């Protein structure tokens, strides 16, 4: 039972990541939840070594002298994983995180035409926001797709690591991994400008730069994809100006009001009779929110979505109300009713 | 079929950007929609060939140890290319951005009088703007012939690349390229004060210390032309006070009061043809920037007609949906 | 009598701290009182030898160039314990302070469900604070058992040392020594997002980056538990700012409003608690900068198990009045 | 005659300092005035030579390297002195303070129960000032000596250098020199909390990062005491808050109100004896503090008799003209 | 035709600037407008051998690999000049800018006895400001040599480059080139506080090092004389404080507003000067940062020889509207 | 004619500085007035080897590279001087400026009483202030001497570099030269508090730390003297708060109000009939005015002055009201009258 078996195994039961930790058996994620492989448990020796021969020397002496690093690595045929290496008080462990391979469809999804509607505008801020495994990537890997399937137009992308890889349809594709294609989301984001993108895809939107220089590329007239963890349209909204010192607040609250297209905020929920669904916060950028953002009113937004059925729009709490338990839902819905 | 070949055949098919992207075959952007030529797909070492073939030197390292680059090419009697070289998962690529070569007249643009008299100021700050593709450099190259045609003056420009060239015809004509010509925007402009500038274009307001050398550039006597992205005067106006640390903002604004002339923001509409707001600088619209007071300027811009200001809507007056789909207030 | 005889006898006499100095026989503390060992004064050669001995050469080194340094040392079978080394005018010293081994449940320190509700919070930052000594590592050891016994997650700990070692039940439990498993609590935490970890022990505030950081982490979306030394809700809030220059404070202000979920501030013998839990109006108090009201929200707050200080003490009278925030 | 007979002559003579100067014989202070001992003059090469000798090799370099440097000398049976080395125009010299070596009691000073209840509190902050001579050092040792009789506690002291050395009775008592025992206040400071301390001694709060550190120290709960020059409760407060820059006041502010527990400003007067202001660390003046209104700290004191408070004039009605020259409102 | 007779042929046209340009013929600038000498075009190769000629090889140095440099250049018995070298689309190019030599008198410049008033001050800071090219180094060498003419003083000059030089007459004169005859502005400028001067002229108020040192100069009790590009009394003072960052701005409201005595606006041919000059009533106007009052409190000091610039033009109409602050 | 021979002429001629500058004949500033030597002029070659020969190497090297140097030189049996050298125009040029010799006593100034009251104060700060070649350190040497004369105390003197050289006769004095005896006023500073000084001569409070220390070391409990090129007594209480940051102004007001013992500002006047006389603006510390620093009310101070006759105070103009021209009075007049 080697890491290759292990991994393969790991896709086998569906899970997003494998564990190893000295004093333990392997361990994989399903669904949120970490549970023992039916396996002995592995010595510090054993998980060492099952780290260290897939390693390569740059990468053992990074962690060798660094304790800990990260990395990709690849099973041919099955998967690409990024892998974190590191110590604790047992001795060595590691955390394979499966980056996903088949990007899913709008219609594999269950994602309707708004999706389709907010992917179709032709320029400005598109933000996918929600905490760590809330899915939101994949729900951009499926708004791209569909632009690869109907749109001759140019999908650059700047990901650190790449997770999904699309395959030219319609669009060229150039998706750039960060620390290999290109040194850093600025360097590859000044470039992008210069690359006849139209569309622009940037991995998360906390280091202010990278900011800047998004709305930049979506004020200049991109189409631009962004991300952050943030579980509302408002909290979204407040997140982008908020991280921003007072002398450059109101330039960002501008740009964001001018540029702002959607907001998707989402979660996912353990599925009534198995599995999960996503539940979607969406907003879409009328001049009336516009003005809210422009003015710095959001905090009547709530209700301007609750009012915008007509574009599709919907409330956290209004897309639980529609496949889940009454009481799952009530754990994530902003007013528990 | 080489790269000067694969460029020829753009322009022959009229395509604005050539793309090269390992493991594709070339494509051109045709009116707005990227295709493939009908050659077969050039995988990393091709394309990656192809490109260092270009290259010099300094080029080659620049792309070689930073991952990707930009720098302008020429084919001698076709056109000349904004190009940009980089890595992605597949490989190498590179865009070939054409770039229009004759400067086209006021009159050929349909530009008035108004446009004249902005150009005309002894010194000052003048800033174009608008989305890309709006046309700004153009009016630009416009404002800049009419000035070559008419002054006996010097005309310097810091450009990246340099978009169109012009002929020195009454104005001495300077133009340097960034990167190639000159290490940087900043170093081009601290050089520009002691080469006896009468005029200065700076292409895009963006960095800090560019725009505190161009507001001194333009206090100092000069007449400098800028560009931005914004979509009318007043966000013009906020944007360059706002993108200031607070500590730095009053003298932005001060300097900025003093010096500038006009703002003229623009787009590109089907019938394409420009629309332009127009803003000219006068004591009261001064002290609106000084006072902090720019919220009002938009209806200062209404009444400004005599000198020949215009909000974007006004001149929009002049398809209707179209129209609509650019105006600030849609009715 | 060497250095392991002599903790072996602290830890027989229920000893917190043993203290080596130049010109006195071995002291312990215990219950607070600390007394000579019926002993021989030790001189500052045998001081330096007994702990010279334990060193390793770095620590040797450390010691001897900078005159003073710390380390973790273990005594096989009995206990770990918090070592300083350092010199006094009658020559070298010593303080090793005794590690808190087996962890205790919420049932054997009494404490009751609003603990667990507190914990079990699906994401944010939870602060238990307090004065040194107060309990918190004690406190914060239930709250990780009771995560422990219930949720399939991974719990993994930022430590200097690690304190209480825990044992994996239903969540994988990764604890990291500072020093020796990691090189500082930064690299720590910058992995911690990379090593998918549902909830996040840092140890010690230990300095703006670390906040920055856990504050990153808990925005994120893992569920954080971090450490001040502060006496009551308020005044844990007001120094998470405070310490932040001019230029950084609102960024602070506005994640933590968002973020905080719960703050716990202790003191001991029996703990007791100041309760605050982070609802929209009191989100509203941090975001606005108005924490001065907040005092009394907890005072509301009776229904969600909110409680202040003094509350909690109404629960000696006169060893309740020495650490009531109002004595009445 | 060498350094160890100069000062035997000097303490032989009541002298509180010995000085060598480059040029001149060795002189001696008493009763405050300098006089020369009847000895010939000490050119350079001779003070340098004495000075040399008592130093160690690292004092020595620090000496030769800076060109100046303190340290703590003993002579067995005699004194121990505060010795700082210096040059000067006409070359070397040295001072040489006496350090008195017994710790004396409350009752010998005549220092009521008010003091016992300070010294007792479990934690926070208290505070001994004055200007130089007010006897701060002796007030703090009497308070130790109380404490070093009556609790199983540990002190630990940080000094600079080590004045009063007390031996332990119940508590465990570990005096820390500056520059010899540890690098710093600092370093010693950041130690101390995890050298399992009930009683810190910091000598003079000077320094921002000894304050925050004290500060935390005292927060962090146990009990700190520090000292500085100023000459009453409020002007003591202010001046720990003052120094700090703006972005940091709030802070050092709010810690203070919830840690201080008592100030003591004092002064030696004529009959020497000393006088104190005594504040106590209520609600009512933690809000002063708290809110930045200790203007009216001065009556507070005033209304505080019950728990022993007093203002400096206050107790100087326990010469009424030496009084007066010490007295806030001279009546 | 080589770079010299060039020059010297510039000179004889009254020019104040030759330009070189790869492409082009050589051309010149006369009473403001460019024009083409007749000469054929030159190329590349032979702009870049003329400069490349006349370069020393530290400048041939810079150029080459800065792509662009600036140095002072000297032609025997008719000029010395300002030369800027630098590269465009179509090759190298150069402007020389020539320097004025000769000093010009108070009197030949119809300068009145408020300038004489204003240079015999026994101390402070004096400001004389303006657009580039509008006359400031020439009102200057006025007043410096008002000076060398009347008081038996020293007057130091830091410059970069020295235009002016001025011949000891009762004052004994230094002149200091930067680059050559000191490192900076900030070395000479802390060694002129110990080459005992009663007057120093500080060619640029450089960087913010310069200022800090030139205030402490006037403030120590020389007489400084200073200039910026700003185009009133107003504007000038606002500048020297807005420079500074918020931590720094009010003790150089403050050493301003007790230093300042004078400033000295100016425009051009003629000059027209706006003049203020430094009564109690406007330090505090400075001092308390109401500035903006400051403009009718120069209205109103005419008794003193104070101006507004539109006063001053009061003394062709369009021409003096194109450069009014309140065209009328 | 060599450099000592011109320096002993400046001395016989009872000049304050010495010039050289290439192209010129030697030339010297006497009662202000800077004004040539009859003797040739001396070209680059010659002002350079006069320099050049009296240099070290370090300063010859110092002087090369750095373009310009400093350093202290010596006429055995006529004097010392600053010398500063340096480059212009016409090439090589220096200032030797002499350090004053022998020590003026207060009598041989007709300086009176109110001196000795100002220097008899135990502890506290006593600035005297004016303008550069205003006499300031000669009154300080004076209030010295006359402490020297009559107190068995510690002077302890720091000096950049040092001026007058005073003998030890009641009090023992120690001075130290700053770069040669101290590594800078700060450390030197530092060490006065641990020197037993009662008497502290800091030259000049310009950079803050040296104020601050200044002001401990007058606040802890000595006697401190020092300078500022102010011009009158508020201005230089202004001055020494101004310079502070805003945050650090209250404790300096506060700390200025208790130590402040007297302010001396002091001007040279052009004396009727020839030669120079001074004369002083003297403030004297009272509680009065103590609160108007506290408070920050120093605009009423000068009145203050002007009542405080009985101490033996006057305002600038009061004291020129008492060997010179009425004329040149005025010139330095606060209120031309
Ligand atoms: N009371 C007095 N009457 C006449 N001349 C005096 C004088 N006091 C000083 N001088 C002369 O004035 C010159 C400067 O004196 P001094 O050096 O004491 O002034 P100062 O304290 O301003 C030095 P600096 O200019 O460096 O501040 C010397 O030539 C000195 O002899
Ligand atoms: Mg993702
Ligand atoms: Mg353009
Ligand atoms: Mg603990
Ligand atoms: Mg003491
Ligand atoms: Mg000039
Ligand atoms: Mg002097």
């Amino acid at each position: 039972m080697d890491i290759t078996e292990l991994l393969a195994f790991s896709a086998k039961q569906g899970a997003s990541d494998l564990h190893l930790s000295a004093g333990l058996p392997p361990m994989i994620r399903v669904d949120g939840d970490v549970r023992r492989i039916n396996l002995p448990p592995l010595e510090h020796k054993q998980v060492h070594a099952l780290i260290y021969d897939i390693m390569n020397d740059k990468q053992r002496k990074d962690f060798e002298e660094f304790l800990e690093t990260d990395f990709s690595f690849e099973v041919p045929g099955v998967a690409r994983f990024r892998v974190n290496a590191f110590n604790q008080n047992r001795g060595a462990g590691a955390v394979f995180r499966t980056i996903p391979s088949k990007v899913l469809t709008m219609e594999e999804l269950g994602m309707g035409e708004v999706f389709k509607r907010v992917s179709d505008v032709p320029r400005g801020l598109v933000l996918v926001t929600g905490p760590t495994g809330s899915g939101k990537s994949t729900t951009l890997a499926a708004m791209l797709d569909y632009l690869n399937n109907t749109k001759y137009h140019h999908i650059l992308t700047i990901e650190d690591p790449i997770e999904f890889v699309h395959e030219s349809k319609k669009c060229l594709v150039n998706q750039r991994e960060v620390h290999r294609d290109t040194l850093g989301f600025s360097e590859a984001l000044r470039s992008a400008l210069r690359e006849d993108p139209d569309i622009i895809l940037v991995g998360e939107m906390r280091d202010l730069e990278t900011i800047r220089l998004a709305l930049t590329a979506a004020e200049t007239g991109h189409l631009v994809f962004g991300t952050l963890h943030t579980t509302s349209a408002a909290k979204t909204i407040d997140r982008v100006v908020d991280v921003f010192p007072a002398e450059e607040k109101a330039m960002v609250r501008s740009m964001l009001s001018e540029s702002l297209q959607s907001v998707i905020s989402q979660t996912l929920i353990k599925k009534i009779g198995g599995g999960r669904v996503a539940a979607h916060e969406i907003m879409i950028g009328t001049p009336a929110i516009r003005n809210l953002i422009r003015e710095d009113k959001v905090a009547q937004m709530y209700s301007a979505i609750q009012t915008g059925g007509s574009l599709g729009m919907q409330t956290l709490d209004m897309c639980l109300k529609g496949l889940i338990s009454r009481e799952n839902a009530r754990e994530k819905a902003k007013i528990p009713e």
